[PDB]
């Protein structure tokens, strides 16, 4: 019932044309695309059958490997498997190439019928029509059979990345544990996702390996046919460009390197700015951090652009390697006392223009991603060949075998290891006798669990597993799906046992409380579970299997401690009466009612024993580019431009033109020949030699400007965005997670500097290129502009029609690529259930079908994408179409040398109008990083850091905060937290504060420092906050927060950013904080290294560098956050001294809710409605004749 292929009844021409995708774009077009308007892949290209071909394939050489003795091949596999599907297609790449190469012989034909036009002669303009139809036809058959063998070559590498990621399943499901030792499942999964990935690229090119040499072979011979020698001079330069843009890519990965580091670096400390933005908001080192990151930002800003400076140095070489060759290669001839005639010059451009884009373009990307795909590949063998758990003996018949006995096996895990970690293995457990093993953490529970061949195949010993065992993992898992797959695992819809399994595990309520019961598919990466929740539906996956040995591993611990002794009462007692029930507890009650007891010791036990004993604006277009550089830089820039493409035009302009002209003169000098008189070679060598020298100053000039305005506009952006989130509010930051401002800073910069300024460069440089040739068509032939309005337009119609299609079709591909990966995950995290399960091909027909439904998306991405294709085409071929013909019917008003420019530029039109389109949407769809940077340049600011007012020099003088009606509120539009706070707190009172819980105790705090926006009354030293900048504020406010948060770099930063205190005081303070001997020993001193938030330090040592810059602060007043709330005793005392006495003089207020920090303050503040009718002390009411107070009095002391 699901919607087959269309391929599938589709005839040839609609294969050809991709017909048959148009109801797919019609559904596009009018409304969002989803995964039931889908393709289902064809059955010859489904997973498991590519996956089980390849398995025979590859174990029939590896077979073959070990007869001879010789190490196994996977490429012997590959090419041995698709040779035959590939040499096919081999084929058909000869066959373009030679019509590539055949039609310019045919443009010199048609040219040297204009050189000789006699206007009566029908028979040459019969012959001229017949060379144009040839030359058409070439042209059509490139423009429509490239695309349809392009399709099929792409799906040729997806055949072979299906196989392969189907062969890493296989392998994974039956990998072994020593590969966990060895490997970790990181890198499988790096192996399924990017290793595989070259697959589907390096086919695309394959064949150029041979195509690319042999095509250049073919043109060399042809320009000699028509020019001679100096041919090879042309060719020479072409040779010199391979290695030296090949040096370049050298230079420019040192310099990738050499920006990587720096950008880590800079991302690095700018994620401890983000994830510590409230402390160093209100530490006040926001100016040491923005000095810190500027820094980095312009180191960086160097490297990216020397690094573009050589790029756009590349790209302007490559665009002008084409005038270059042409100049030369016609010097040498003129100088060889050689004529030139538009005929042999244009068939030369062209020839030179297709082998110059073959030999610099597909040849070397052939090469690097053969060089890439044979990386993986011997990765993906390393992979293979690595050792897997030595088959399991199948389940002879059991013949009344439910018992099993160990008799004294001794084995470890790591044979290497010759220590006793596992030994003494002797037990005999029979039918129905539960073996509730119990013992504190002692070593070798895994190995009990484990005892059902789990990585103890019997080196010395016997071992007697016998039935079907039901296991249960240290963690349970879930694989993305229903739950409903979960249960049966492949088992009938016996649904009397479906209700009595789900009724006996109490999940009734767990259905009740989800949204669709049994058909609910598992929420996004796990999220709508709890550990709970996971035992209780492996338990019940259990017990619907219906083993024989049921193997638990404190399944109850996870469920809550009544409703698993009702499980235990329910299942154990009654389901569970007559079963192999071997299960390690760690609740008393479980052993009580066990059937057998066993006290394991480390190793041998003790013994046995008893229980008793989107689409971007010119809007954004417009910043971006104001953000850039001035106006008239804009302008210089566009001229510019327009200069470099107006050059390489009019180099072959007056190549034709000192073609006509010496036409003209042998036309002349045919009649009496005597004097013979010579174009002057000086004038028009020296005018040709100006115009390519031009041409080149101003390409490179042109890539060189681009690639600095792009560079300056990405980095005043970046620094913008900076000083804007620099000054936004807390709550900006509480509403946007740190992994989105943390992901918009790193990968939309990233493309502001990389990539952005290189594909608008080289979008820009097509698109004039494609200007240049339409401007020369039309030019040659007017009338073409009559045609040309109506064929634009299609295009545009057809680009929406398509656009507003590909993108859903794109999402798709991205939504379908991120499962596969996770079920391997999942595969390997569960795999040990899996093995015990006997259900690995299960597991298979999961992966399967999850890895052909993205086979669907990337089948749909590639035939949409070749559909795109074959209509622009098309169009181009169309084009070249009406100027060739319209040529011939124009003939008694041209000459040879427009013709031939306008032919030669019409069958370049093709490839760039390609690239041109792809470009325009890479560079649309790419600039909502710009956008979304936009956005961020542009977000609600604060209070300005500095004020005007300059409050004197040692401001808290007394420290005497008054409040007045201070109506806190949190979040604009939100809950209002505090009303009306009077608090009168006078000069060095130790105020205790509680109340509220937590919240309203943040909301105080928060409203104090103002670091939210203090709807109040505050007289901070008889001083508004209000008439005070934040960062002058911030300052002279000390705070000893719950989190003792450390940024890597040294520790002098740490102590003092900013670097205002000789290190005498440092010395000092460290002696205060009693850890100068601990700094000491450190081989780093006060330039020592910090790991990652300052891992190495201890969290007591974190709190003490924390009070030791609050005592470096010498802040008259200190605020106090819960420091020994979650601390060992012996720092909460250390602490707790530290404050009493090295704080005697300050004015300090602890907030905080433990007892011990609030009974010695002398003053807490008491507050009932916001209005303190009763005017007195709390002593008065600390005597346990209050509410609150003697809660606390009873329950903590
Ligand atoms: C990539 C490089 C581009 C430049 C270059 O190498 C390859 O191109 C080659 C062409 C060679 C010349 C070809 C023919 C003649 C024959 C004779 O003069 C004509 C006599 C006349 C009688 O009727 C014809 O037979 C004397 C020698 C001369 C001029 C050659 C000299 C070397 C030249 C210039 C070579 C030069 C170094
Ligand atoms: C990539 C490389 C860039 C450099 C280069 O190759 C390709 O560019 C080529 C240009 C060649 C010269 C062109 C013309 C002649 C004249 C001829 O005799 C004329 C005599 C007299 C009456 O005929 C003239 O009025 C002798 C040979 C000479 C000088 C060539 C020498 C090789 C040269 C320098 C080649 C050089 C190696
Ligand atoms: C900043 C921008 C730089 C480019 C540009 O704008 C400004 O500068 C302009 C100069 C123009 C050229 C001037 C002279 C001629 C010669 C003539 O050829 C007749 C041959 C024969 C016929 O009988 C004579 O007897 C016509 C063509 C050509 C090359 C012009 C082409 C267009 C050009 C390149 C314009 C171009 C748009
Ligand atoms: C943008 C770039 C700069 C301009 C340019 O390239 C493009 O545009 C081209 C226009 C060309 C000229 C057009 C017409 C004539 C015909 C005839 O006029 C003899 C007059 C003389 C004797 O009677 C009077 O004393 C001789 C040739 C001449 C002048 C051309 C020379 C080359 C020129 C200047 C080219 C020049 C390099
Ligand atoms: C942007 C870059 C600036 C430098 C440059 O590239 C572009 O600018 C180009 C201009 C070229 C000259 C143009 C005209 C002539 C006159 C000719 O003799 C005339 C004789 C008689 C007419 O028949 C007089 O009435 C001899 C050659 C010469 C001087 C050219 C030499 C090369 C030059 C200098 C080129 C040079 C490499
Ligand atoms: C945005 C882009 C800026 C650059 C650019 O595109 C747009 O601006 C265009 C101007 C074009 C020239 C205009 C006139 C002529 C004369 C004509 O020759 C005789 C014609 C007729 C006489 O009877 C029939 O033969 C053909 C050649 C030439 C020089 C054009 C060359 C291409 C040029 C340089 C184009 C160039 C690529
Ligand atoms: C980017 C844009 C692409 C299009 C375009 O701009 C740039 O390219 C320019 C080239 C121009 C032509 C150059 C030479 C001539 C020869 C002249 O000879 C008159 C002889 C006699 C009989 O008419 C007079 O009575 C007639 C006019 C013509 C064909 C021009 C027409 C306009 C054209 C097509 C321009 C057009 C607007
Ligand atoms: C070279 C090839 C020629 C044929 C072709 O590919 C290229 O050209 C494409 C253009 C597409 C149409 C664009 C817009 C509309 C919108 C809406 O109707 C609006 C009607 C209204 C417009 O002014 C008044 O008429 C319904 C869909 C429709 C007609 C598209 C249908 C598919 C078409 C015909 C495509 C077709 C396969
Ligand atoms: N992968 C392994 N590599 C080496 N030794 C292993 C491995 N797995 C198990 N062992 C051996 O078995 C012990 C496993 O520790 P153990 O405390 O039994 O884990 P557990 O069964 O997960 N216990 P718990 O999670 O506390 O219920 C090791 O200390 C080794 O003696
Ligand atoms: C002359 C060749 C131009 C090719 C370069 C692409 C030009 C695109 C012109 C249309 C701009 C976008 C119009 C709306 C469609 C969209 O949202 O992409
Ligand atoms: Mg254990």
């Amino acid at each position: 019932e699901v919607k087959p292929n269309p391929l599938q009844d589709a005839n040839l021409c609609s294969r050809v044309f991709f017909w048959w995708l148009n109801p797919l774009f019609k559904i596009g077009h009018k409304r969002r695309l989803e995964e039931d308007d889908m393709y289902s892949v064809l059955p010859e290209d489904r997973s498991q059958h590519l996956g089980e071909e390849l398995q025979g394939f590859w174990d029939k050489e590896v077979l073959r490997a070990e007869n001879d003795a010789q190490k196994p091949s996977l490429t012997r596999a590959i090419i041995k498997c698709y040779w035959k599907s590939y040499l096919v297609l081999g084929i058909f790449t000869l066959i373009e190439e030679s019509a590539k190469v055949i039609q310019p012989i045919f443009l010199g034909k048609i040219i040297n019928y204009f050189e000789n036009y006699d206007p009566m002669d029908s028979v040459a303009l019969n012959t001229a029509y017949a060379y144009a139809t040839v030359l058409t036809f070439c042209t059509l058959i490139l423009a429509i059979l490239h695309h349809l063998y392009f399709y099929h070559v792409q799906c040729a590498g997806m055949r072979l990345r299906v196989a392969m990621c189907h062969m890493i399943y296989r392998k994974a499901l039956r990998l072994s544990n020593m590969a966990m030792g060895k490997t970790t499942t990181g890198q499988i999964v790096n192996l399924l996702s990017n290793d595989v990935n070259k697959f589907d690229q390096v086919t695309v090119f394959l064949h150029f390996l041979w195509a690319g040499p042999l095509q250049a072979i073919a043109v060399t011979a042809l320009l000699w046919m028509e020019i001679g020698i100096s041919c090879l001079a042309g060719m020479a330069v072409l040779i010199i460009l391979l290695p030296l843009q090949s040096c370049f890519g050298k230079l420019f990965s040192s310099l990738r390197s050499k920006t990587a580091t720096f950008t880590d670096a800079r991302i690095r400390t700018m994620n401890e700015v983000i994830t510590g933005i409230r402390i160093i908001k209100m530490y006040a080192w926001e100016k040491s951090f923005s000095n810190l990151i500027t820094n980095l930002r312009k180191k960086e800003i160097s490297k990216i652009l020397r690094s573009s400076c050589l790029r756009g140095m590349n790209l302007a070489s490559f665009f002008s390697a084409s005038k270059i060759i042409v100049f030369v290669t016609f010097t040498t001839y003129v100088l060889l006392g050689s004529v030139i005639t538009a005929s042999r010059v244009f068939v030369a451009v062209t020839l030179y223009g297709a082998v110059r884009l073959t030999v610099t373009l597909f040849f070397p990307s052939a090469i690097e991603r053969v060089s890439e795909a044979i990386v993986s590949i011997r990765r993906i063998q390393t992979f293979l060949l690595l050792d897997e758990i030595s088959q399991r003996n199948r389940q002879l018949p059991s013949d009344g075998k439910k018992m099993v006995h160990v008799q004294d096996f001794t084995a470890f895990w790591d044979k290497a290891s010759e220590t006793p970690t596992l030994q003494g293995l002797s037990f005999t457990v029979r039918p129905g006798e539960l073996l509730a093993v119990v013992g504190p953490v002692g070593a070798g529970k895994s190995s009990l669990l484990s005892a059902v061949l789990g990585e103890l195949a019997p080196s010395h010993g016997l071992v007697s597993v016998h039935g079907r065992i039901a296991y249960v993992s240290q963690q349970p898992w879930v694989f993305s799906g229903t739950l409903r797959s979960n249960i049966l695992f492949g088992k009938k819809y016996e649904k009397e046992r479906y209700e009595k399994v789900i009724k006996a595990c109490a999940l009734k309520k767990d259905l009740q409380l989800l949204e669709d019961g049994d058909l609910t598919v598992i929420g996004d990466r796990g999220t709508t579970l709890s550990g709970g929740q996971k035992a209780r539906v492996n338990l019940a996956r259990a017990v619907y299997q219906d083993a024989d040995i049921y193997l638990l591993d404190d399944p109850l611990s996870a469920v809550d401690a009544e409703v698993s002794r009702h499980l235990f009462e329910l299942c154990i007692c009654q389901i569970l009466h007559e079963k192999i029930t071997i299960l390690v507890t760690h609740q008393l009650q479980y052993l009580k009612a066990a059937s057998q007891i066993l006290i394991l010791k480390d190793g041998k036990m003790v013994q046995k024993g008893t229980y008793t004993e989107g689409k971007v604006g010119f809007q954004a277009y417009k910043n971006y580019f104001r953000a850039g550089a001035h106006w008239i830089v804009f302008i210089f820039l566009i001229l510019l431009n327009t200069a470099a493409q107006v050059a390489y035009v009019l180099q072959d302009w007056w190549l034709s033109y000192w073609a006509n002209k010496q036409s003209m003169l042998n036309v002349t000098v045919n009649g009496g020949g005597n004097v013979t008189e010579k174009l002057d070679l000086n004038w028009y060598l020296g005018i040709y030699s100006g115009l390519t020298v031009a041409t080149v100053l101003f390409g490179i000039a042109r890539s060189l400007l681009v690639f600095y305005v792009l560079v300056n506009s990405s980095q005043t952006l970046h620094n913008k965005m900076f000083e804007s989130i620099l000054k936004a509010p807390v709550l900006f930051f509480d509403r946007n997670p740190i992994g989105r401002i943390l992901n918009r800073f790193s990968k939309d910069i990233g493309h502001l500097d990389d990539l952005l300024p290189l594909t608008f460069l080289d979008f820009i440089q097509t698109l004039l290129q494609v200007v240049g040739v339409v401007s020369v068509a039309v030019a040659v032939i007017p009338w073409i502009a009559i045609p040309l309005v109506p064929l634009g337009i299609i295009f545009i119609f057809l680009r929406r029609y398509f656009l507003e299609t590909s993108r859903d079709v794109k999402r798709l591909e991205s939504t379908t690529r991120s499962p596969v990966f996770s079920h391997l995950s999942s595969s390997l995290q569960g795999l040990w259930t899996i093995r015990a399960y006997k259900a690995e091909e299960r597991c298979q027909e999961l992966f399967d079908a999850h890895q052909d439904l993205h086979s669907e998306a990337w089948f749909l991405f590639l035939t949409t994408s070749r559909w795109f294709a074959v209509r622009l085409d098309a169009i181009c071929a169309m084009f070249v179409i009406i100027v060739a013909f319209g040529s011939l019917i124009l003939a008694k008003t041209l000459d040879a040398g427009q013709v031939g420019l306008a032919l030669s530029y019409a069958l370049t039109l093709m490839g760039m109008f390609q690239w041109c389109v792809r470009q325009s949407a890479e560079v649309e769809n790419m600039m909502i990083s710009v956008e979304r940077v936009i956005e961020y340049t542009d977000l609600e600011k604060e209070a300005p850091w500095e004020y005007q007012k300059r409050p004197p020099p040692a401001w808290p003088h007394e420290g005497v905060i008054i409040f007045d009606n201070v109506n806190f509120m949190y979040s604009p539009g939100g809950p209002l937290v505090l009303k009306h706070l009077t608090a009168l707190i006078k000069s060095q009172e130790k105020v205790g504060i509680v109340g509220r819980t937590g919240a309203g105790k943040s909301s105080l705090i928060s409203a104090l420092f103002r670091l939210s926006e203090p709807e109040g009354k505050i007289w901070i030293d008889k001083i508004l906050t209000t008439e005070i900048g934040l960062h002058d504020l911030r300052k002279k406010m000390s705070i000893i927060p719950q989190e003792p948060v450390l940024f890597t770099g040294t520790m002098r930063k740490n102590l003092d950013p900013f670097n205002e205190h000789t290190d005498e005081e440092l010395w000092n303070a460290l002696q205060e904080v009693q850890l100068k001997e601990t700094i000491e020993d450190l081989p780093g001193k006060m330039d020592t290294e910090l790991a990652e938030s300052g891992s190495n330090f201890s969290v007591g040592q974190r709190q003490l560098v924390c009070l030791a810059r609050a005592i470096l602060r010498k802040n008259q007043i200190l605020i106090i956050d819960e420091a020994t709330a979650n601390v060992d005793p012996r720092t909460d005392e250390l602490i707790q001294k530290k404050i009493r006495e090295k704080f005697a003089h300050c004015t300090v207020l602890t907030i905080a809710h433990r007892l011990n920090t609030i009974i010695d303050s002398d003053k807490i503040m008491v507050l009932d409605s916001g209005r303190l009718k009763e005017y007195d002390e709390p002593y008065v009411l600390l005597q346990n004749k209050e509410s609150l107070f003697y809660k606390m009095v009873q329950q903590l002391g």
